[PDB]
């Protein structure tokens, strides 16, 4: 997509070399911000096929409150095998985060159904958010959270959410990332009756890792298509009641997709 | 700033009218994004006079993990009086989470001092951070952290933060933060022996009260002046050391001071 595109070539253009965690190397960025307006169509990137599949299973996965793969496997989804436990599991990691957010005081909150109450009866609250990021908890996750904090925003009647996005690979990580965030904010847009507004993203370390330049520059080399369409065939009771069959993608028509190896 | 007035102008020109907490109203935007290089001088609004003595003695009383007025009206600091109890608490508030965010077990994590270990150790770090965002405690504060969320960056031998603010009022908090958040990089990048990079700025609801209709227009039409400098006059042993008087800024020349009422 345009916006991502330009993401891309600005790494390539300011990046610095850098040495990270997983002892690849990396091309690094730090502060970046673009916005995608969910009306003008589905943030799903096209210069190379993305897979849908795995994008939607793994936020059902996340809404359930689930920190084990058995799901995750159950339908085919493998993006997140490398970091799971000898049980498939990850430990606290989002979803956890997400419903049940552990207070010092014996009690946790569902950060879900606390924004979905803020979105329709306090919409104009400056506090609609969700955080992944609890500090007590940490040192028990497989690995800390790239996408750590949310905040929903409603004007006009239309449903914006803004991410903070704490560590980025740019051509692993932002496609699924997006589409992800996209598809929350539809879904949650559904649940309260607005219509779908922005969806912006902010970036902490953005980075190409260094393994990832020539399926870069190839990618680069390809102009946008014109962006899918999401269609929702239903309307849940719940927002914690979508099926993976409730959404459809229309107008979908992508370059090849490029493989890539994940530093793990 | 330059960067500053442009937003102050942005919101007038596109902000939505919400009906606020206070009750006020304010014109609104749903996310933007500055970056200051700290090369080229200290962020200080030099279209208003700021009061520095204000800003640091609120900082220094983060860094100590004080959650009580009393150290602010010692220094003659009133800023942080009508949330204060009867006794002058706020709950845990900044401080509190920066120094001891209280774990389900009983422990306290000091992100300040994790943060400091991880500059020193592991630069390269893309997990340095800070939450004030402690979902379990949130009902528990006067008010909820306006500035939640920061992440530092290293590359280059160069600090950079960024900061996550999910509420800014432009008028009156905005100037406060960017200078506070400043001085902040000052102190880290000095105990770390770094040099000092960008100061990168992220808002949720950015937004301009209503009875500041006529300051921001005073304010919208004087001409920038150039930056000050910041003096940091000593090196104290760790960063929980430093003091108003270790601090001098030079070139400071700013407009006439704008007085403006804050919306409780
Ligand atoms: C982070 C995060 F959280 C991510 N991630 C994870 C996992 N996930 C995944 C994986 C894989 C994938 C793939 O492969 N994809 C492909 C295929 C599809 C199928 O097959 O299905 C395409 O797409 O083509 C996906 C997903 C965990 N880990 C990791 C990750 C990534 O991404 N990368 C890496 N290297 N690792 C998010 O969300 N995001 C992001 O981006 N992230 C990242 C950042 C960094 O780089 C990392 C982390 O680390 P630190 O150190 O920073 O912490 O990651
Ligand atoms: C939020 C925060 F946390 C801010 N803030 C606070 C306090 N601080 C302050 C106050 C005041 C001031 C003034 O006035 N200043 C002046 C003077 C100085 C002397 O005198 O000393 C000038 O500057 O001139 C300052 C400071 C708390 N609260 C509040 C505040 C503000 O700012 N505003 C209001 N209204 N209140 C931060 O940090 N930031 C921000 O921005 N904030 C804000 C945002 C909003 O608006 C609010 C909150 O609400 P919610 O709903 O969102 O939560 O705030």
């Amino acid at each position: 997509m345009k916006q991502y595109l330009e993401l891309m070539q600005k790494v390539l253009d300011e990046g610095t070399q850098k040495n990270d965690r997983t002892g690849t190397g990396t091309l690094s960025i730090f502060g970046h911000q673009m916005r995608f307006n969910l009306q003008d169509g589905f943030p799903l990137v096209t210069t190379k096929r993305c897979h849908l599949r795995s994008i939607i299973h793994e936020l059902l996965w996340f809404l359930q409150g689930d920190t084990n793969i058995a799901y995750l496997h159950e339908n085919n989804v493998t993006i997140w095998d490398e970091w799971a436990d000898e049980n498939g599991d990850l430990g606290p990691v989002y979803g956890k985060q997400w419903r049940a957010w552990p207070t010092p005081d014996g009690r946790h909150i569902d950060q879900i159904t606390t924004v979905l109450n803020q979105l329709k009866n306090d919409p104009d609250s400056r506090r609609i958010i969700v955080s992944a990021w609890n500090v007590g908890e940490l040192d028990k996750m497989a690995l800390a959270p790239c996408h750590a904090f949310f905040q929903f925003y409603v004007a006009d009647g239309k449903l914006s959410c803004q991410l903070y996005q704490r560590s980025c690979d740019v051509f692993l990580g932002l496609p699924f990332n997006i589409a992800s965030y996209a598809l929350l904010v539809h879904m949650m847009a559904q649940q309260c009756d607005l219509e779908v507004g922005d969806f912006v993203w902010t970036g902490g370390d953005t980075h190409l890792y260094s393994n990832h330049m020539d399926q870069t520059h190839l990618q680069l080399s390809r102009e946008p298509r014109p962006l899918p369409k999401l269609i929702i065939k239903r309307k849940p009771e719940s927002i914690f009641d979508y099926r993976f069959e409730d959404f459809e993608i229309e107008g979908y028509d992508p370059h090849p997709g490029i493989k890539a190896p994940v530093a793990i």
